[PDB]
């Protein structure tokens, strides 16, 4: 609660880059929105990080859209789970200690980031500072 410039930046940082540095492929990502069923502060949460670096993984792994081969793969995979893990631990929402991951729905990466980006985007955007 104490910090904020973090989940600030994160917000309009991935918001306003989103045609810069992105992969390709359109996956289908369990919808973390899908509350009207079981959904916790904790687990929310916890599917959110999930879904986090699923797309860190494209805000981070390629320029624009050319390249994802088999190499990086592995690699850019820690930066990631080190660079999602050192965030999500900066600001500790989910104040929990690593969970499971379960995709008890699915949901196009894209219209993930469309609520998301709406949602985050009309969140930061109210100019808290």
């Amino acid at each position: 609660h104490k910090t904020d410039i973090t989940l600030q930046e994160i917000i309009k940082t991935l918001n306003s880059l989103t045609e810069q540095k992105t992969l390709c492929t359109e996956l289908t990502v369990t919808d973390i929105f899908a509350a009207s069923k079981n959904t916790t502060e904790k687990e929310t949460f916890c599917r959110a990080a999930t879904v986090l670096r699923q797309f860190y993984s494209h805000h981070e792994k390629d320029t624009r859209c050319l390249g994802a081969t088999a190499q990086q793969f592995h690699r850019h995979k820690q930066l990631i789970r080190f660079l999602k893990r050192l965030d999500r631990n900066l600001w500790g929402l989910a104040g929990l200690n690593s969970c499971p991951v379960k995709e008890a729905n699915q949901s196009t990466l894209e219209n993930f980031l469309e609520r998301l980006k709406t949602i985050m985007r009309e969140k930061y955007s109210k100019c808290s500072s």
